[PDB]
């Protein structure tokens, strides 16, 4: 399978930390607030339809679509069903994940597989959310996209491997984000985080997905020319980095620039990887998703 | 080849009839002679205590209740699950999701744990997701959970008397449950081979025949949570899902005069006689709990399985569809003993 293009789309300006900080180790972040000015659907439709024209794929061609989310737009329709209305793509299975941040990796995940397997040939997958039901400085909103085919295609990245894995038992989640319904109190937390549990245990599972995908792929630490770490902050990025043992990558990160947008992560990483990625040139991406302890990566070669 | 070798379901709490409901919510018998006329549902169960209208019952207590009878019914251990993936509308949070915290509630872990957002089609898009990771890579063995509770969008202590019937309907149609199945790679003796599975989206240029909606911590809640087009959802699922039966027949070379089962979808005891009516299909039996479950969404499939599991034999063959309203999404599978 191979992915032929990788693309993103971000709502607004950017919006620097002293602006933030008049209106009230990341130094800007892009927010669907101006009044909320852009929805999950409205940038998943943007950034799908950057990532066909990209890969040089009408909406026609596309035989599958698969969109990871935490931030539905509504429970239903799903917005895997209204985005692929506004694209024009009908006909075909469309798949919405509910998750955190590796929902952009289990996305990928059930393409490949339903790619490999299958009448489908051509899919688009999407990533992203919207947190503007929520709201400090840690978070942004985006969605993107990308556009994956059966084969070795020229010029594109082979996905060589994909994989995701709960090991959580016992453990209490790391993160948690609520939904209300029309009628009942919502004094309590909407969300909450474990931070002493994020920063033990998030670079010790990045390490493991690491050995994991080397081992796997019969890749040599210091053969591999890029990596796409856990992007939760400029700091804990630097942190898991120095964990991974990987001084000969170059690290592609985006959180300092974007905040974190959860499962648009994923595909901000791909689209850059994929604006540096040379023929035979190996890249490997790491998702750890704290809320009940996901680990999961993904490896492309040029 | 997949084979499905158990199903079970949790429903929570008793089974709540019309007279009950009625009494509950201070109706007459005029009322429950017109749900008779025009819904046709008799029973349902609901995750609240009807008296108080308090929640006893979350959508992860159900799945580890239906997830933990559909491992012993396969004689299957958590620690041989190799994958989980569930099918819902209504997750109990947003994160984590329901699949990870049921897996963890069950023993399952060191797994891949998908969690699907649909409506009702999402247990068959469920089933069809699994069949592929199950045909494609190392896992051996699946557990699929579908299910729904939507307490958060009703309360059976609101005032409700004076209204016109129509106005609250939903009141009768919906139920609350979860269901569950083992899936395992290749052809099983004595299990249910699922033959075929397929989703597929038609709702291009559609209107919504169902609407569902969630609401943040802060903002205003003044608008409608839900919406139905009943009169679209009449219009399109009879023929959506005499499609579906048309495909998979065909896709097989079955024919209808062979057919021993049929597992329609389930929106209400007279929606299901409709539906049953444009099939065509004369010679199957069908399978059907709406009119005591009400409408419980991703849980249908399951609750289905399990009731046409049990009367499945060696050679005998069956066909599921279910038809979401939502965006119109058609899907349906084949089972053969």
């Amino acid at each position: 399978v191979s992915v032929l293009s990788a693309a993103s789309a971000l709502p607004g300006p950017t919006v620097d930390n002293a602006t933030l900080g008049r209106r009230l180790g990341t130094r800007t972040r892009h927010l669907a607030v101006d009044e909320i000015r852009h929805t999950l659907a409205d940038l998943a439709h943007q950034a799908g339809s950057r990532a066909l024209d990209a890969a040089g794929v009408t909406p026609e061609e596309v035989d599958l679509v698969v969109l990871g989310t935490a931030t539905p737009d509504r429970l239903m329709p799903t917005t895997a069903t209204v985005v692929a209305d506004r694209l024009g793509i009908d006909g075909v299975p469309a798949y919405q994940l509910q998750s955190g941040c590796s929902g952009a990796v289990q996305a990928l995940a059930v393409t490949r597989s339903l790619l490999l397997g299958g009448t489908a040939r051509t899919a688009l997958v999407l990533g992203g959310d919207v947190v503007a039901r929520f709201y400090y400085v840690l978070f942004g909103d985006g969605v993107g996209a990308a556009v994956l085919r059966v084969g070795e295609v020229a010029g594109a990245a082979a996905l060589r491997s994909v994989f995701t894995r709960l090991v959580g038992l016992g453990r209490e989640p790391g993160a948690t984000l609520e939904w209300f319904g029309p009628t009942e109190d919502r004094n309590r937390p909407a969300a909450t985080e474990d931070y002493k549990a994020i920063e033990r245990h998030v670079p010790d599972l990045a390490a493991e997905v690491v050995e994991e995908l080397l081992g796997e792929l019969g890749w040599a630490r210091d053969d591999l020319d890029y990596v796409l770490p856990p992007q939760l902050s400029g700091r804990m990025t630097a942190l898991i980095v120095e964990r991974l043992k990987l001084p000969q990558a170059t690290e592609v990160s985006c959180v300092a620039e974007t905040g974190n947008n959860g499962n648009g992560i994923v595909f901000l990483q791909l689209e850059r990887a994929l604006a540096r990625l040379a023929g035979g040139q190996r890249a490997l991406g790491v998702s750890i998703e704290s809320s009940k302890w996901i680990k999961s990566g993904f490896a492309l070669e040029g």
